[PDB]
Formats: C-alpha cells, sequence, structure tokens
C-alpha cells in the first residue's frame, strides 16, 4: 504494497469507545457482506461489488478512507489507493481483535 502515506489520513477521527463490529450490516441495504466501515464517521457501508454504498457515501460526505471487514485493508477515494501508516494501526488492530479473538 500500500502507500505509506496519504493527505487524507488528517481525516481519520478517533475510535469510538464502542468500538467496531465487523459483523455490522451495511447501513443502507443491510447487507451483511462485503462490508466497510468510514474511518471519519464509523458508519459501515457495502462494497462495490454489492450494492456500492460505501462509494455512495463517499460522495455524499466526501469522507476519504475506508476500512474493509473482509481483509482489513483502508481504502483512499481520492487517492485511489490502499493505504498504511502507523496511524491506521489501532483501528486496525481493533477490528483484528472484533474479527479474530
Ligand atoms: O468497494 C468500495 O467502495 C470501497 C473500497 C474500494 N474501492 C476500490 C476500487 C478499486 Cl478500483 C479497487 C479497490 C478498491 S477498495
Ligand atoms: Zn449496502
Ligand atoms: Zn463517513
Ligand atoms: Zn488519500
Amino acid at each position: 504494497s500500500p502507500l505509506p502515506w496519504c493527505p487524507h489520513l488528517v481525516a481519520v477521527c478517533p475510535i469510538p469507545a464502542a468500538g467496531l463490529d465487523v459483523t455490522q450490516p451495511c447501513g443502507d441495504c443491510g447487507t451483511i457482506q462485503e462490508n466497510w466501515v468510514c474511518l471519519s464517521c464509523y458508519q459501515v457501508y457495502c462494497g462495490r461489488y454489492i450494492n456500492g454504498h460505501m462509494l455512495q457515501h463517499h460522495g455524499n460526505s466526501g469522507h476519504p478512507l475506508v476500512l474493509s471487514y473482509i481483509d482489513l485493508s483502508a481504502w483512499c477515494y481520492y487517492c485511489q489507493a490502499y493505504v498504511h501508516h502507523q496511524a491506521l494501526l489501532d483501528v486496525k488492530n481493533i477490528a483484528h481483535q472484533n474479527k479474530f479473538g
């Protein structure tokens, strides 16, 4: 690989004290498949191969960075790239613990 930095990492917000639920369904269509969590507002929406609700959320909010609940990758919609950075480690780890632990 991912980009080791991107100019949208500044928009990554603190993780809610409720933590993450990697089984959370899409907030629009309720699908349990291929969801992502927004790293600005922590809403959960489905991927491009389901109903494209996270891409819609990007369009209507401008929020840049999203975390996959399938493989814990982080995608930036502006840079059109995967990103990994020390600034993403806390949220990936919280997600990894919820998913696997
Ligand atoms: O599915 C989503 O809306 C968000 C996440 C991603 N969007 C893309 C688009 C391409 Cl072209 C390749 C990889 C990814 S990861
Ligand atoms: Zn959806
Ligand atoms: Zn958002
Ligand atoms: Zn970016």
